[PDB]
């Protein structure tokens, strides 16, 4: 199962809302904001019009990485493209396919693992908004990219995973053989290293080698810093079997302070050998 | 147009000089030192003889990354390849084309985005010299590489850009459609993440995909540490239009403290929409 | 030195965890010969390795590997009850596989790469104390046809140390001009680092050398790394640069200043190293 060629013009509503404990999040439905924000998926060539509403009492913005946007959708104070309290704005994201330019150079397409976040809450860099939870994933697919059975987003935000209390995962479940996609985003002040037990991926656009000629390093550990994003697909349990497979930041004190979760890979009967919570 | 094949013997004079406020810099002519130092450009195969003079009252050196040099041009005190106050020395850098070794393996060429810096001021690692401004860019081009309309060098040195006071850019100007080359160098104590608004590049040698078979990740954000260097070319405003396009370190406190500048992309008439200083 | 053959052998080795002087701990293949870093394990894709492991210490220890195939019983974690109690024995099994085309039409990557093993239970359930103490080592998995080196050297940036050594004590490595030298670079602990070698450069890809004229990988001499990262490469000693005492170091300025530096001593065939004067 593979992504089709893109070129659809899509529309969605998005809201920025306050959540419990001083947090803030994005959502597609009023009153249902989440941290991380909703996953937005596009095929190269698609256009997305985000009909955005700020329900909070502070100005907020939406800034996206990687995609094509004009200055009016930059989402910064510099370009007066933030949204006043209670205000509305349509942010527009475009994407393009790769292709040969007339001068013979190759223009890269938009495809990749990307993300969106606030750029105006607290500081002109969005330090408050990002700390509070205003971030989410974007995936742009190229025609023919393999589609996963499930997608999970892991954000290292300062010393938290997904703004959760320490030592609370999140955990993600799969069955042996599932094609599982991970989107990995980092935000805030610190560098991290992301590691998965029992699984590995290629350090390239899709996380999978294109074939026998792709020299990309195969890895299970990767250094990342604020606003980095990457992603990959794995076959759950491939060559290793079912089990509670931990993922964690590998900076030692970060793991000791709770930047750890479980990739729970189940047998067909739904059980997980050796896992006794 | 495009870079030709190299193989010329080139020469330049270089001086290390004190600048205002305890700073130090390299320059090609006496009294003309700059931070960053002068851009050196070579084609693979070229040899460069750097006729160097230390005009300061403390020893200094010149050490280069990536290029070929004999141990006598290492630029360290350990083999006495530094330059005493008032002294002169010729440092020689060579470069080579790619090609197959007699052992059957492929030898990479010298081409890339590189840099030179001091190795003896303050400590035998050059900590004081680098802090003071003794660093600059070197580009080595491969035959057939596309040539840019302009080149700009951005150095994250500790918590400054190009040793400038916080919140002073620098800014760079272009017109929509210009082919703009960025050289990005990091120095000092801290990791950083370089981000550009409105533009992106391939994480490979040139910043441009070689064609449809290149699997390199396309990015707009990249983690870097002391002495890392990379570069890329972008088409100014491609798919996004004119405007003041922010670049910054994405480590949140670094952006907030002033590691931010503007890529000012003008319409053909010279105006920048939505921008007034 | 030739090229790696196709794998598929079942191999066995004894490994011991032992205390070393000064609160340290290391792995070894023979009792009383533990080292930091631990012994280099080399496998060809398809090989299986049974590590007959014995913990000779008075505290629990484990063995956890990156990159290779292992079942949950060889995870080497307390949460999977695959640690080794004091005085205990356990067989840890690592498997490896070749690349190939899957049933779903996609390409499955092989196990080949520069990997590493380390403790996961000493001090904390992340192995923080064991890693600090020295319980880490390299493991290389080769693909059929990979070029073999004349020598392999392992450089571990563990916190503010290289290979747990006292500051300003190297290590140094020797080669002759033209030798094919393999470096395995591992990082552990709390800090990011940047590894730099004077006079030498490599491709930022699986093997450290470009596969040919179509490989677009960046060529570098400086690389940022963080805890549990591993990479490796092969260089031709002195290629285009000649003999000399070629420094390698972390390029984070305070780290170099505190002594995270060593020497790659490249000699001419007659043994000379121009200008070397320690
Ligand atoms: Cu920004
Ligand atoms: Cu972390
Ligand atoms: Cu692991
Ligand atoms: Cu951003
Ligand atoms: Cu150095
Ligand atoms: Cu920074
Ligand atoms: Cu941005
Ligand atoms: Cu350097
Ligand atoms: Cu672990
Ligand atoms: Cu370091
Ligand atoms: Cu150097
Ligand atoms: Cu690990």
């Amino acid at each position: 199962g593979a992504a089709p060629a893109g070129g659809e013009v899509r529309r969605v509503t998005m809201y920025a809302e306050r959540l419990a404990g001083g947090q803030m999040g994005y959502g597609l439905e009023k009153g249902k904001a989440s941290i991380p924000g909703p996953l937005i998926e596009l095929n190269e060539g698609d256009t997305l019009h985000v009909e955005f509403e700020n329900t909070m009492d502070v100005p907020v913005s939406l800034h996206v990485h990687g995609l094509d946007y004009e200055i009016s959708s930059d989402g910064t104070k510099q370009n007066k493209s933030h949204v006043e309290p209670g205000g509305t704005r349509t942010y527009t994201w475009r994407t393009h396919e790769p292709g040969r330019r007339a001068d013979g150079t190759w223009r890269a397409g938009s495809a990749g693992y990307w993300h969106y976040h606030d750029h105006v809450v607290g500081t002109e860099a969005g330090t408050g908004g990002i700390r509070n939870g205003l971030y989410g994933p974007v995936i742009v697919r190229r025609k023919g990219d393999v589609l996963p059975d499930a997608t999970h987003t892991i954000v290292f935000n300062d010393m938290t995973i997904n703004n959760r209390p320490a030592h609370t995962g999140p955990n993600f479940e799969a069955t042996v053989g599932d094609r599982v996609e991970i989107v990995m985003i980092t935000h805030g002040e610190y560098y991290h290293t992301f590691h998965m037990h029992g699984h590995h991926w290629a350090d390239n656009r899709t996380g999978m080698l294109t074939g026998p000629d792709d020299p990309s390093q195969v890895i299970d550990n990767k250094i990342c810093g604020p606003a980095d994003s990457f992603g990959f697909q794995i076959i759950a349990g491939e060559g290793v079997g079912a089990g509670a497979w931990m993922y964690h930041c590998h900076v030692q004190s970060h793991s000791d302070m709770g930047m750890v979760g479980l990739f729970l890979v189940k047998k067909p009967d739904g059980t997980i050998p050796g896992y006794d919570p």
